[PDB]
């Protein structure tokens, strides 16, 4: 039932989604498609943005006007030595699918897409400093796909009206999965010289964000990601908010799944040395578990609240935050 150029973008899907695609896959109709060629769309600009063999002086053009590509139907980008680089050589069949789609999902993505765009070059040479510059950066690299998912939803009219209106409970979204992933790669991104941390908030600890990796300083970077942990858990009761909305059982899947991951993560991170030491990762059979089980709003609440308590009774009294951890948690037991 797939055109040529259609298998094509499922295939890419796959290469550069692993599995989400297969949750993708599972989406009800007319959704299917537009977040299959949303996530694409986003997969070529990302591979532009993290390519670092690409000049600033060359980025920022293909930033700024990205958005712009997608209705140009000859447009490729064959310099790209990134590993998802296939949807950038292949970028025609991409757009051409987009122009394919509804002209409501096609508003939609244009939109985002630009939006991140120009977002993503503000950021290439500075780092972030305060809590709202970690937010700003957030919501350009993932709470706008947040934004843009849910007015998909609405769009396809699979979802209410809400979901696509409420973009501050969208942002949470994005917000809480970019957050944790910022804070579970501490070490992954500091070997591969990136730098993702909040700088007002890491310097009330030590003078470069590198020294969180000498082990005399593991007290210190532990209560830093702690505190890191402890502002994530503030966008957890919009995600509740935003899951208990959902009425079509593919759409709360799709969107359950990555936040359960997200949350079990962590969990498993809070207080742990060993997020200075390498790549805490949640153990494979539970990890299936969740995504099994992520279906319902009772049985999501249930997990959520199962992690809140692990991570509440392992706060040590003496850690800086341990006031403000307790009181997240205490706040999202009781919605
Ligand atoms: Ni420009």
């Amino acid at each position: 039932s797939l055109s040529s150029s259609l298998k094509t973008c499922y295939k890419y899907l796959n290469q550069t989604s692993r599995s989400f695609a297969a949750v993708i896959q599972a989406l009800d109709g007319e959704m299917r498609n537009a977040v299959c060629i949303f996530y694409l769309v986003l997969r070529a600009l990302d591979t532009l943005e993290d390519d670092m063999t690409i000049s600033v002086e060359k980025k920022v053009p293909l930033l700024h006007n990205f958005h712009s590509f997608l209705y140009q139907p000859d447009w490729r980008f064959m310099e790209s030595k990134e590993k998802d680089r296939q949807v950038l050589e292949d970028f025609p069949t991409i757009s051409l699918e987009f122009r394919n789609l509804a002209e409501k999902y096609q508003t939609v993505i244009a939109d985002i897409c630009r939006r991140m765009g120009i977002g993503m070059a503000e950021f290439l040479d500075k780092h972030v400093t305060s809590e709202q510059e970690w937010d700003k950066y957030c919501h350009y690299v993932a709470g706008l796909v947040g934004i843009g998912l849910s007015r998909l939803f609405s769009a396809s009219e699979f979802e209410d009206p809400l979901v696509g209106e409420d973009t501050e409970r969208a942002n949470s979204m994005g917000l809480f999965l970019q957050k944790t992933n910022i804070i579970r790669d501490y070490l992954e991104d500091q070997q591969g010289g990136r730098e993702f941390w909040p700088q007002e908030v890491w310097s009330r600890y030590v003078k470069k964000l590198g020294d969180f990796a000498k082990p005399e300083n593991i007290d210190l970077a532990v209560q830093c990601l702690n505190e890191l942990i402890t502002n994530a858990l503030h966008h957890i009761p919009d995600v509740i908010t935003y899951l208990s909305r959902l009425r079509n059982q593919s759409v709360f899947n799709f969107c359950a799944i990555p936040q359960v991951m997200a949350i079990a993560t962590l969990a498993a991170c809070y207080n742990n040395q060993q997020v200075f030491k390498g790549a805490v990762k949640i153990r494979k059979g539970q990890a299936v578990t969740l995504m099994m089980d992520a279906t319902n709003m009772p049985a999501v609440k249930a997990i959520i609240y199962q992690y809140m308590e692990e991570i509440y009774h392992r706060i040590p009294d003496s850690d800086p935050s341990s006031s403000k951890t307790r009181q997240i948690i205490s706040t999202i037991r009781t919605q």
